[PDB]
């Protein structure tokens, strides 16, 4: 498998500290790099390959949400949730490099776990695992805090979920959640970090593994219409990125 998908994650696992990530939620925390529609959105990501993995990363959204469609036909906001799930990499389209963009993400400000992936290879420049606050198992966390209250790695899922909330989409909460977490590779599949997650969390794994399901050329035309009256309906008009 590639050296670009290694290299993604040794930059990422190197840089992703704790003021790093604090410092994006600051940069982004405003949503002023762009004014635009989310089928925009999904057709700016025709110029973004990820290197974490090819195609362009808009023919995934539309293939997400058309395999969540064929299992689950009557869930309208399901399949949007497809559509919408990567959008977060328009970060890659605003300058950002990838290892800050896309990628399996894992808690900052603790201790990295076993299924973190090349855990044993990329972390050696992190600064963060060197410090007694953050080198240890729960790190500055209380244990069972909930998923909701950890730091994340910096990237398409937390940004997707803020630039939602902030723009108000009419979702349920599951979608959100999905969203924000689908990437977290070493809690939904390596079971990792049970110290960190609370029942609310065990109340999400099902939606989470079930929407994983999906996410691992279509004839994107004549799906705009379809996809573009489910935005009307969730996420209308021109939204804050
Ligand atoms: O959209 C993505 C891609 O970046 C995949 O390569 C990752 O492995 C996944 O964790 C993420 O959700
Ligand atoms: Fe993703
Ligand atoms: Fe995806």
């Amino acid at each position: 498998s590639m050296d670009r998908v290694f290299t993604t994650y040794k930059l990422m696992h190197t840089h992703q500290t704790v003021d790093f990530v604090r410092s994006k939620h600051a940069q982004f925390g405003g949503f002023s790099y762009k004014k635009m529609t989310v089928m925009e959105a999904v057709d700016l990501l025709d110029g973004l390959v990820d290197e974490s993995d090819d195609f362009p990363n808009s023919f995934h959204a539309f293939q997400t949400a058309e395999g969540i469609r064929k299992a689950h036909p009557d869930k309208d906001w399901f399949h949007l949730v497809g559509l919408l799930h990567d959008l977060g990499k328009v970060l890659a389209l605003f300058g950002e490099p990838q290892w800050a963009v896309v990628g399996d993400t894992f808690p900052v400000g603790c201790r990295p776990q076993a299924s973190v992936v090349f855990c044993d290879s990329t972390f050696q420049d992190n600064p963060d695992l060197q410090d007694p606050r953050y080198s240890t198992e729960l790190g500055m966390y209380q244990p069972h805090c909930g998923l909701d209250r950890v730091l994340m790695s910096w990237g398409h899922d937390e940004y997707m979920y803020q630039v939602m909330k902030f723009n108000k989409f009419s979702l349920p909460p599951e979608a959100f959640y999905m969203i924000r977490f689908h990437s977290f590779y070493p809690w939904h599949t390596g079971r990792d970090y049970q110290q960190l997650c609370s029942q609310q969390d065990l109340a999400m794994l099902p939606w989470v593994r079930e929407f994983n399901k999906f996410d691992l050329l279509p004839d994107v035309d004549k799906l705009r219409p379809y996809y573009q009256g489910l935005i009307d309906k969730y996420c209308p008009g021109i939204l804050s990125w």
